[PDB]
């Protein structure tokens, strides 16, 4: 059993910006999801050795989690809000790919995804 390297959270050659929408994705969107009762399985990269999921990284090839997103946001990693939203979408999609409808973890992702969409339905205006 071997975990892969987790996704990067810094990259000096990547272009980045500090926009009002990205600030909101950290202060409001991420920090609200983070406190939800169903958030904890999503707060760090899947540790497939700890969790005894040896097929996880056989199936999931673009891993993503809210801990990585949080550090990317805190480290000014993104150029725009769409990039960050894409990471959220990847996290949710990975969960549906690796699992099945009805699994507890899937019920958890579905709840978070609906909350996520509710929060990004309206974003602040790129001042
Ligand atoms: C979101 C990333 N991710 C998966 O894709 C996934 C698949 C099966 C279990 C599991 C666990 S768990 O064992 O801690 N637990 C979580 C709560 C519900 C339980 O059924 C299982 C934590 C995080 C996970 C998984």
């Amino acid at each position: 059993s071997m975990n892969p390297p987790p996704p990067e959270t810094s990259n000096p050659n990547k272009p980045k910006r500090q926009t009002n929408q990205l600030q909101y994705l950290l202060r409001v969107v991420l920090k609200t999801l983070w406190k939800h009762q169903f958030a904890w399985p999503f707060q760090q990269p899947v540790d497939a050795v700890k969790l005894n999921l040896p097929d996880y990284y056989k199936i999931i090839k673009t891993p993503m989690d809210m801990g990585t997103i949080k550090k990317r946001l805190e480290n000014n990693y993104y150029w725009n809000a769409q990039e960050c939203i894409q990471d959220f979408n990847t996290m949710f999609t990975n969960c549906y790919i690796y699992n099945k409808p009805g699994d507890d973890i899937v019920l958890m992702a579905e709840a978070l995804e609906k909350l996520f969409l509710q929060k990004i339905n309206e974003l602040p205006t790129e001042e």
